[PDB]
């Protein structure tokens, strides 16, 4: 039989959304998913965070093809996203661009992100916008369980932000 989308060890939070203490990499080789998403920049250069560690797992093969796709198409906008090959790790890669907090893009823009992966069934996704572009993190689960309609498995690679996102969340 297909083991694709076998996810395990996940908490359910909402009927669609579930949170693990994992990275994604990591996630991305044991579960074999449709779709992982990427927390990319408009440029799709995979620096620190996510990106850069999907890329590495897919030995640089994710940065020529998304070079090749920024050539052929221009920057995404800021809530955008493309599909593109997931390489060894998924079917697809779903990149998508989060506000830049910490270059004051407006926040407003993260439920734009977030709505990106209703176009999609089943997702392994992290939190965007949490990491390097500066966004509270609970802010970004709050957005993504209040946007998000289809079925997220979130990876937080931090034990201790894992910790404080799912108390947080459990106390409402
Ligand atoms: N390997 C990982 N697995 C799971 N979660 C991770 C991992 N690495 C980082 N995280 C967490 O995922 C969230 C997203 O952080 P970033 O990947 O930095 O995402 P973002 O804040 O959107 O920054 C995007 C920017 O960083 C570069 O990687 C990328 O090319 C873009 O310029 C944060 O909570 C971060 O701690």
């Amino acid at each position: 039989g297909h083991m694709v989308n076998s996810f395990s060890g996940y908490l359910k939070l909402t009927d669609n959304v579930y949170i693990k203490n994992a990275d994604i990499v990591e996630e991305a080789k044991k579960v074999k998913p449709t779709v992982v998403v990427n927390a990319a920049n408009v440029y799709l250069k995979h620096g620190g965070g996510v990106a850069g560690a999907l890329n590495k797992a897919t030995n640089n093969a994710m940065q020529v093809e998304s070079d090749d796709y920024i050539a052929t198409n221009g920057p995404l906008k800021v809530g955008g996203s493309c599909v593109l090959s997931g390489h060894n790790l998924a079917k697809h890669c779903l990149h998508v661009v989060g506000p830049n907090v910490n270059k004051g893009e407006d926040i407003q823009l993260l439920k734009s992100a977030y709505e990106n992966f209703n176009q999609h069934e089943v997702l392994l996704a992290p939190l965007l916008s949490a990491g390097i572009f500066g966004a509270d993190p609970i802010h970004s689960l709050r957005v993504c369980v209040d946007t998000v309609r289809t079925n997220v498995y979130l990876a937080v690679f931090d034990k201790n932000l894992y910790d404080k996102l799912v108390s947080s969340f459990l106390e409402m």
